[PDB]
This record gives structure tokens, C-alpha cells and sequence, in this order.
């Protein structure tokens, strides 16, 4: 796509295209367009259908207003869910593109991590809570994400000591108008997901619930805190890592509580895995509960800490 190609959003905005970084773009209003791009442009084939199921969490979700009563409302210095500014089709030899234009943001977690994709405990805790506070919020407004992990966490532009939940790709409507899906077991449709992170209920064909992202959740925090999953060996068999998963869960804590290194206590982690394995499929996440897990001494959350010292 050219640079300076105009594209125009289902509310008649119009956008100007910048530099590509699928495909993604910077992106500029025509009217009152700033020095520097605060906004980019997701693009991708009409038919691409990832884009979609995103296009349909942002429109019904990533609503600036509910968000910012939210925010207040519940005391959050903010929420790590990008801003949504209109969608479209843009044609372009023939073919017709649907596009997205979302709130600029900065480097993705997996870039930034240090050794075998790991942080330092206190930024894996906060960004468990972090993350906590995106879920409470998807959950409440019927969606799962089903795909937490480093590569979907990306750091602000405009405000870059934030944290952003991306890649609504996988992302579900678990409570379409209040009606919980059912529990079913497809076996034609079963280890959904980054096979590394996802639910026993992906594993096992089960349409995606609010525990499923609090599970994924803690898969994410013990690989950050220890370095390595029990089934890091195992990732191109699915089966087996379902295996290495439930065996994690059913052994709890002490399956979590021994794989930790002498340095870094997976005494949070293996409790917040202990609550999130307690849910029933259609029950409401304590949420609460688990960001004191994170939490226990209430301290403010303060800048992430990326440093790399001595490594
Ligand atoms: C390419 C770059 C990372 C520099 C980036 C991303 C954005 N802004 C937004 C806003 C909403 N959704 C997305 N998707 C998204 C998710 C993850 C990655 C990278 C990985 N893994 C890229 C894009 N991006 N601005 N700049």
C-alpha cells in the first residue's frame, strides 16, 4: 500500500497511510493531523478472518467512553486495551482489503524479554494484574481473549510505561446477551491457541470461557517467572502438552511450588493457579482475589522493570 493512500472508515472518516511496520500501517486523520501518528492501520484480505473476529471486539468493546467510565468507576490508573477508531474496506489492485485503525502502540513483551523469555518477578506479577484488569473488563462485556502471551503484550507509544492485551484474533463472545455457551466437547475442533499457553478447554475442543483466560494467564506467568513450561520439549505434540497441563493442574500447588528456581518464589503464581483451577465453566472469576494473590502487600504499581542486570 502507498504511503499517502487515503482510506475511508465506514463513519466517513478519512486516513492517510504512512509506513508499514499482516500488515500494519502509521496512520494520519486527513483533518487536523498531528506532527507525529498517534493512530495505525491494521490491514488485511476481506477474507482474512482473524481481522473480523478483532473488528467485532473492538466495535463492541473498545468503546472510549464506557472504558474511561470503567477506569473511574473502578480506580485504574488505566486499561491496557488499545483504542478502536473506525474500520472499513480499502480496494488496491483489484482485491478489497478490510482495515482497522487502532491507537499506536510500542514494542511487544517477546522483544523485550530477557533470558529464555523471562522477567523479574515484580513485573510478572504486575503484569498479571495488569492483565487481570483486561479481563475483568472483556469478561463483563461477554468476550474471552484466548490468547494471552509475550508477543501480545505491547508497551504504550504515547504512554510507553503502559501495558496493551493485543491480537483479539482468538477472542470469543462466551455470553452473547447474557446467555453463557454451553458446555461441549468438540472433538473436530479441538487444541485451539499458542499451543504453549492455551486452556485444558481449548485442548479439549470447549468453547472458550472466562477460567480459560484466567488458566492461560497463569501458564504465561509461571513461563515469564521460571524460564521454561514442563512441556517446553513438547510443543509440536498437542496431546502431550494437554497431558503435561493437566498433570500441572491436578498436582497443584506443589507442581508449580517445586518448579521454581532457589531465586524466584512461585508462591503467587502456584495460588493463583489454585483459584483459577477451582472454577466452575459458567463462574464468574474472583478477580479480586486473584490481583491481591499478585499483590499481597497492596503496593502501588510503579514502572515495569525490564532490566537485564548481570545476564
Ligand atoms: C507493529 C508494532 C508492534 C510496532 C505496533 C502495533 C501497534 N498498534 C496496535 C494496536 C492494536 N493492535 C495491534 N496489533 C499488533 C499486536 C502485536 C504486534 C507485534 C507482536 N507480537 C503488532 C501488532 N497493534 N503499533 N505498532
Amino acid at each position: 500500500f502507498p504511503e499517502g493512500k487515503v482510506l475511508d472508515d465506514m463513519e466517513g472518516n478519512q486516513w492517510v497511510l504512512g509506513k508499514k511496520i499482516g500488515l500494519i500501517y502509521l496512520a494520519f486523520p486527513t483533518n487536523k493531523p498531528e506532527k507525529d501518528a498517534r493512530h495505525v492501520v491494521k490491514v488485511e484480505y476481506q477474507e482474512n478472518g482473524p481481522l473480523f473476529s478483532e473488528l467485532k471486539f473492538y466495535q463492541r468493546v473498545a468503546k472510549k467512553d464506557c472504558i474511561k467510565k470503567w477506569i473511574e468507576r473502578k480506580q485504574l490508573d488505566y486499561l491496557g486495551i488499545p483504542l478502536f477508531y473506525g474500520s472499513g474496506l480499502t480496494e488496491f489492485k483489484g482485491r478489497s482489503y478490510r482495515f482497522m485503525v487502532m491507537e499506536r502502540l510500542g514494542i511487544d513483551l517477546q522483544k523485550i524479554s530477557g533470558q529464555n523469555g523471562t522477567f523479574k518477578k515484580s513485573t510478572v506479577l504486575q503484569l498479571g494484574i495488569r492483565m487481570l484488569d483486561v479481563l475483568e473488563y472483556i469478561h463483563e462485556n461477554e468476550y474471552v481473549h484466548g490468547d494471552i502471551k509475550a508477543a501480545n503484550l505491547l508497551l504504550g507509544y504515547k504512554n510507553p510505561d503502559q501495558v496493551y492485551l493485543a491480537d483479539y484474533g482468538l477472542s470469543y463472545r462466551y455470553c452473547p446477551n447474557g446467555n453463557h455457551k454451553q458446555y461441549q466437547e468438540n472433538p473436530r475442533k479441538g487444541h485451539n491457541g499458542t499451543i504453549e499457553f492455551t486452556s485444558l478447554d481449548a485442548h479439549k475442543g470447549v468453547a472458550l470461557s472466562r477460567r480459560s483466560d484466567v488458566e492461560i494467564l497463569g501458564y504465561c506467568m509461571l513461563r515469564w517467572l521460571c524460564g521454561k513450561l514442563p512441556w517446553e520439549q513438547n510443543l509440536k505434540d498437542p496431546v502431550a502438552v494437554q497431558t503435561a497441563k493437566t498433570n500441572l493442574l491436578d498436582e497443584l500447588p506443589q507442581s508449580v511450588l517445586k518448579w521454581a528456581p532457589s531465586g524466584s518464589s512461585c508462591c503467587e503464581i502456584a495460588q493463583f493457579l489454585v483459584c483459577a483451577h477451582s472454577l466452575a465453566y459458567d463462574e464468574k472469576p474472583n478477580y479480586q482475589a486473584l490481583k491481591k494473590i499478585l499483590n499481597p502487600h497492596g503496593i502501588p504499581l510503579g514502572p515495569l522493570d525490564f532490566s537485564t542486570k548481570g545476564q
